[PDB]
Order: structure tokens, then sequence, then C-alpha cells
């Protein structure tokens, strides 16, 4: 039994200064390719749009 993804999951960011955190998957798109998740900077929560492209699996 494996998945590649699964809602209500924890990313983390892909570079930058978040290259540090994670994020809450609250929705996503398969018909396109995104993804939303909930993450915090600053100890603040944060909701941001991303993609695979820019998230990894934790």
């Amino acid at each position: 039994a494996q998945v590649a993804f699964r809602e209500g999951d924890q990313v983390r960011v892909v570079s930058g200064p978040f290259a540090d955190f994670t994020g809450t998957v609250t929705e996503i798109n398969p018909e396109r390719g995104k993804v939303k998740v909930m993450v915090t900077i600053f100890g603040r929560e944060t909701p941001v749009e991303l993609d695979f492209s820019q998230v990894v699996k934790a």
C-alpha cells in the first residue's frame, strides 16, 4: 500500500527564505496541478498557493 499524496498532509517549501517551513494541504487540483497549504512564517499563519514543483512531501 503506497500513495503519492494525501489531503491534510504536510509539505515543506521548495527554496528561498521559506525553505524551512511546511503547510497544511487544504485543497488539491489534479485537473491542473496546483496545491494550497497554510504555512507559518515569523510565528504566524499564512495561507499561500503553490504547486508540486514548489513543495515537498514530508
